[PDB]
């Protein structure tokens, strides 16, 4: 039909916003510390902890496969890799700061995405 057409140039069109969102957010993680899944031959534990694995190249799969219906889903995906990071690693890492200084700074690019989202429809 060709309502379904324009539902799915609206999604395209999503997925054009929320690619340059994920660009500008992955700026805020000079260190790569949140590019890639947490590696379970490292880190053998790890999905004793941590029950939702997230991270930048699993959100950029979702994304391209237009797996991202709203901007909440998307934001949900970041938090984890935040949320994430800050409980399996300990207040004074390396891991648990870089996660706070992606949070601080992720939230002025994601405040004004939500309005962009909004404004466009």
């Amino acid at each position: 039909s060709m309502e379904q057409v324009a539902m799915e140039l609206r999604l395209t069109e999503l997925t054009r916003l929320l690619r340059s969102v994920l660009d500008q957010l992955q700026d805020k993680d000079p260190a790569r510390i949140f590019a890639q899944p947490v590696s379970l031959k490292e880190v053998p534990d790890y999905l004793d902890h941590i029950k939702h694995p997230m991270d930048f190249a699993t959100m950029r799969k979702r994304l391209e496969a237009q797996g991202y219906k709203n901007l909440h889903e998307f934001e949900e995906d970041f938090d984890l890799i935040i949320d994430n990071c800050m409980k399996y690693n300990a207040r004074d890492t390396v891991f648990y700061r870089a996660a706070v200084r992606l949070r601080d700074q992720g939230g002025v690019v994601l405040r004004q995405a939500r309005r962009e989202v909004d404004s466009i429809g």
